[PDB]
């Protein structure tokens, strides 16, 4: 049948993503050009490059882990098969991916009131925010016997009060620090807080 160089590798994604690195997957081009697919040749282009950049001319499986990305720039990656007659056509992947991921936890949670029906919270911003400017925090509670944590404020400023609360019972407090990418694992509040006063 046909004589060429091959088809474009199949179904090219990103598979995962750091603020250093993304791995990608694909699968075998369709049609190989009528001669065996020898390697996969791997490339980058951070989005304001107009040129691609090499990242593996001998790539013998369908994914790859491209690393030493910088943080907060988005980048094109591109994957084509080779046979003996040459590079193949190119899979690209449809959309920028930016380099970043979910941020840290906030600072130190600080209890700044207690009353009978509230308590009033305090936090300082994430060491770091994993490349993606942080778009708000989620405040969740756990109320004494319950074997359930509950959102119960959703701020985009470092501080919450919490109202509604039953007084002389227990409660304990958590935040998360949110970003496009993913929300940080929580810091919980050192000491539970009685309602009182």
């Amino acid at each position: 049948g046909a004589m060429d160089t091959p088809g474009p590798p199949q179904d090219l994604k990103v598979k995962e993503v750091t603020k250093t690195s993304v791995t990608l997957t694909w699968d075998p081009p369709l049609l190989d050009g009528g001669s065996k697919i020898k390697n996969y040749i791997v490339e980058k282009r951070e989005s304001t490059r107009k040129a691609y950049s090499t990242v593996a001319t001998n790539c013998h499986k369908t994914s790859w882990k491209v690393d030493q990305l910088q943080e907060g720039c988005s980048y094109y990656f591109r994957v084509l098969a080779e046979n003996e007659y040459g590079i193949g056509l190119p899979a690209e992947t449809a959309e920028s991916v930016k380099a970043s991921e979910r941020p840290l936890p906030p600072g130190k949670i600080t209890l700044m009131d207690v009353t009978r029906n509230s308590v009033s919270l305090s936090w300082e911003k994430p060491e770091h925010d994993g490349g993606s400017r942080i778009l708000g925090y989620i405040v969740e509670m756990q109320t004494k016997g319950s074997d359930k944590w509950a959102t119960c404020a959703t701020v985009k400023v470092t501080e919450a009060t919490i109202t509604g609360l039953i007084q002389g019972e227990e409660y304990s407090f958590r935040v998360s620090a949110q970003n496009e990418k993913g929300i940080s694992d929580p810091r919980q509040l050192s000491v539970p807080v009685i309602a009182k006063d």
